[PDB]
């Protein structure tokens, strides 16, 4: 099996090609980690396997969703270190995924009620409707467009972050720059019709994420940062009209970081939507980078051994089945029946129901 195949993912040596993929549970009361995290990723915590942990707050304005854990706070960076050392403890690698999800808020995720910002003032539609605190939906509200000036507080935000992460004892940390949050709001045309050197053209539209990863890169080194994006998926309004030529300069500009820096990142985090046309976008990603390819996004374990067979990517990552498989590796590894998992508890916030409470092997 493939899947078992060691890997060298930089300077970490994993025993295994299972990954956690990041997954927001809304668990982190008050945006602070608690122990019920702690429990979580150390149930599915795997001697020499990577962890990637779910979306965290890199400032104030940056939620979207409940009860997410953050990292720019030093209470939030105690808390952390102690969800760190519990999955380190169990010999596994972890990366926290810094995210801001830009116009995908709501004003009562904002301080003072604020509006949300994002590359212009374009709202999500009402195609779409964002999950309230107390379990019902609102409407998505108009987002405010930031200057330059504004723009490199928020990438020195990632920066900060960053550091805070490595400070927590986290191995890495991964740029969240798809889906339609934040960075993907400045990637896809359908969004970023920008006047300024932001946006524009594709060059211009990729200027974001280039700084953002420089950013993070300088602090705490290539190998220590793992950057994930989405150019076919139109999640939240944010699509692209030519989603390959979006992927592909975006790698341009990760390789070209790699080149400047001197050293490799982590790797290139890509989600693809759930065929034949999608795998080869994806495939064609995968060729053009130079570095570590970690695919995601409804692959299973035939499907998940084909990739790493075929060569078409090197890590894979699981969410969902991950969520109510804690030992999902191990259940890959005997090929056991996977338990079902339920999505009404996917955003909950008790500490043990839907969360840790999904049984071990049989
Ligand atoms: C409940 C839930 C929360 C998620 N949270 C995040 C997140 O915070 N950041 C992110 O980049 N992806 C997030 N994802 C997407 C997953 O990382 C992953 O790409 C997706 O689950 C892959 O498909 P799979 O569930 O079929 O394995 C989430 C998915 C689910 C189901």
């Amino acid at each position: 099996n493939p899947l078992f195949s060691p890997y060298k993912m930089g300077k970490f040596n994993l025993s295994h090609r299972v990954v956690l993929a990041p997954m927001t549970r809304c668990r982190a009361l008050n945006n602070i980690p608690q122990a019920a995290l702690g429990e979580y990723y150390e149930q599915r915590a795997t001697a020499g396997g990577f962890l990637i942990t779910e979306g965290t707050m890199i400032s104030p304005t940056s939620a979207g969703f409940p009860h997410v854990p953050g990292i720019f706070t030093k209470e939030q960076v105690r808390e952390w270190k102690k969800i760190v050392d519990v999955v380190h403890a169990k010999g596994a690698v972890i990366f926290c995924q810094l995210w801001h999800v830009g116009r995908a808020s709501h004003e009562v995720y904002q301080p003072a009620g604020a509006a949300p910002i994002s590359s212009t003032e374009k709202p999500i539609s009402n195609r779409w409707r964002i999950l309230m605190p107390d379990g019902t939906h609102g409407i998505y509200p108009k987002p405010r467009a930031i200057g330059t000036y504004e723009i490199s507080q928020v990438v020195e935000d990632y920066r900060r972050s960053a550091l805070n992460a490595i400070e927590a004892g986290f191995d890495g940390i991964e740029i969240h720059g798809a889906h339609g949050y934040l960075i993907d709001q400045f990637l896809k045309d359908g969004i970023n019709d920008r006047t300024d050197e932001y946006g524009g053209s594709l060059a211009n539209r990729c200027k974001f994420i280039t700084q953002v990863v420089q950013a993070v890169v300088s602090a705490i080194g290539a190998d220590r940062v793992g950057v994930r994006v989405s150019p076919a998926i139109d999640h939240l309004d944010a699509m692209d009209s030519n989603p390959l030529s979006l992927g592909l300069a975006v790698v341009e500009r990760l390789n070209k970081i790699q080149l400047h820096s001197g050293s490799k990142l982590a790797y290139l985090h890509v989600t693809q939507p759930r065929e034949e046309e999608e795998a080869r976008l994806m495939r064609t990603l995968r060729n053009a980078y130079q570095g570590t390819f970690i695919c995601s996004g409804g692959y299973t374990r035939e499907l998940g051994i084909e990739a790493v067979a075929q060569g078409d990517a090197d890590l894979v990552s699981y969410g969902r089945l991950f969520i109510s498989n804690p030992d999902l590796v191990m259940r890959i590894k005997l090929n056991a029946p996977l338990n079902k998992y339920n999505r009404k508890t996917f955003y909950t916030q008790d500490p043990v129901v839907g969360y840790t409470d999904y049984p071990f092997l049989q």
